[PDB]
């Protein structure tokens, strides 16, 4: 979880 949202943010 979580990492996918950060990959979008990046
Ligand atoms: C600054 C913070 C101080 C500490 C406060 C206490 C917070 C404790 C939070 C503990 C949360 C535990 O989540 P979990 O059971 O794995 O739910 C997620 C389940 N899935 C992966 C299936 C979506
Ligand atoms: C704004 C204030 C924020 C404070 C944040 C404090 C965070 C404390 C984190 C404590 C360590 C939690 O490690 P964990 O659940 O085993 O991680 C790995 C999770 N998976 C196994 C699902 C990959
Ligand atoms: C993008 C990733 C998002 C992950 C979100 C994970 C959410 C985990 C939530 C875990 C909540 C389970 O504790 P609860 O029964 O409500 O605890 C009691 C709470 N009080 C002491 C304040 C009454
Ligand atoms: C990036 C985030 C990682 C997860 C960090 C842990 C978050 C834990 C939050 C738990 C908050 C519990 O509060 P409460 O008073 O029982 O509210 C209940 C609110 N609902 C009825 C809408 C569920
Ligand atoms: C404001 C201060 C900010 C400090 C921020 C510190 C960040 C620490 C990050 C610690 C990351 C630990 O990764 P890990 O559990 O081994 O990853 C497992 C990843 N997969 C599930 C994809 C394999
Ligand atoms: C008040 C709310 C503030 C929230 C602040 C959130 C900070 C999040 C920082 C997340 C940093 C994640 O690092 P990472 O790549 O998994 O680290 C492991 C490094 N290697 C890949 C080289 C092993
Ligand atoms: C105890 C520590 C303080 C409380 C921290 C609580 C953090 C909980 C984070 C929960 C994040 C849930 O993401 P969500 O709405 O499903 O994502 C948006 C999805 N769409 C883009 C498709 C609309
Ligand atoms: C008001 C509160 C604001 C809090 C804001 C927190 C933001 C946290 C951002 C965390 C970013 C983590 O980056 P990373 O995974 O190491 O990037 C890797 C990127 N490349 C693969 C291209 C090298
Ligand atoms: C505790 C304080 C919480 C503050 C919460 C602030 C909420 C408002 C965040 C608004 C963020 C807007 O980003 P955006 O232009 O859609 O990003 C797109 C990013 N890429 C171009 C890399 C895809
Ligand atoms: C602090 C400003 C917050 C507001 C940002 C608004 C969205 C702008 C558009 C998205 C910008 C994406 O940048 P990034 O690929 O992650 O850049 C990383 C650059 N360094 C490798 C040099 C650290």
């Amino acid at each position: 979880g979580l990492l996918k949202f950060i990959k979008w943010l990046l």
